């Protein structure tokens, strides 16, 4: 039993106010109350974020942990948070957002921030079913939370089995949402993954502590093992101590503007 496992056993036991208590207990966050109102309003020239994915995917690019450039594809992108931060940066020359959009699913919305005219987000389309596309940036940020890690694993190696399509075109950029990270069969599939593609795992400090997600990112060269075992050993400390409050942050603003 790993310590990720441990985690996620112990996460499940929780009550509702233990759980909820532990979910934000010493995280990185950033104020939407702003944003929200303005996107409500319907307005879109006032550079707000569609979504808190942003923020996630500006924490990783700051770092250098990749440097998004070219053809941009963004799979899965919902309401399109980190196609509209990566249509502000230098080289990106066009955005590619899909997104399958169901029921409990999240829909494109349409933003004017900066470089929005580079973007074309298209909903309903399913990336299990499209063929891989050559590009230089890949973007995936797939798999759902589930109580049990049997469908946080599955779901994990259902995403980097279509993701591996389009590595083998070799792009030069990539970020990838790791669900499940923490079983043995994960930490052996994505040291296979790094050997072949390069990169490495990175945890994001806004992500909650209800979720063992990582990012495969190009830019890391970390141990796997070290990095999920570092992620999980946070988790599990952050469950048995006192609820530390949230570390919130100014989010994002993106400007307006045409590229
Ligand atoms: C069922 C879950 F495993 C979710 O799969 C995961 C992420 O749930 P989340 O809040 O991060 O949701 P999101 O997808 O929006 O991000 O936490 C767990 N979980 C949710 N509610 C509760 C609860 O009452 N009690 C306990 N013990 N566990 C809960
Ligand atoms: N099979 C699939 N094909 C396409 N999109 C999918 C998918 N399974 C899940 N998704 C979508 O992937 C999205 C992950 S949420 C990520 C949102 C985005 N990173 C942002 O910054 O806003 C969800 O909205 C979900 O609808
Ligand atoms: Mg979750």
């Amino acid at each position: 039993e790993t310590l990720g496992e441990k985690w996620k056993a112990r996460l499940n036991q929780m009550s509702a106010l233990e759980f909820y208590s532990y979910k934000k207990s010493g995280i990185t966050e950033v104020c939407r109350e702003e944003a929200r109102r303005a996107l409500k309003d319907g307005v879109a020239t006032g550079g707000h974020a569609v979504s808190r994915g942003s923020a996630k995917i500006r924490w990783l690019e700051e770092r250098g942990y990749l440097q998004p450039y070219g053809k941009v594809v963004d799979l899965g992108c919902g309401r399109g948070g980190w196609s509209y931060y990566a249509a502000t940066i230098r080289k990106v020359q066009e955005v590619r957002g899909y997104t399958k959009g169901g029921p409990g699913h999240e829909e494109p919305m349409l933003v004017q921030s900066y470089g929005w005219n580079i973007v074309r987000l298209k909903s309903g389309v399913d990336v299990f079913h499209m063929a891989a596309e050559p590009c230089d940036t890949l973007l995936c940020d797939i798999g759902e939370s589930s109580s049990s890690p049997e469908v946080e694993e599955t779901r994990t190696l259902r995403v980097l089995s279509m993701v591996g399509d389009w590595l083998e075109k070799r792009p030069g950029a990539f970020c990838i949402k790791v669900l499940c990270p923490y079983t043995s069969t994960m930490m052996e599939t994505m040291e296979r993954l790094q050997r072949r593609h390069g990169g490495g795992l990175v945890r994001v400090p806004l992500c909650r502590n209800s979720t063992h997600e990582m990012y495969w990112v190009s830019g890391a060269k970390s141990n796997i093992i070290k990095s999920v075992s570092t992620t999980s050993q946070l988790l599990l400390g952050r469950m048995d101590g006192p609820r530390r409050p949230v570390k919130y942050e100014e989010d994002v603003n993106l400007g307006s503007g045409t590229r």
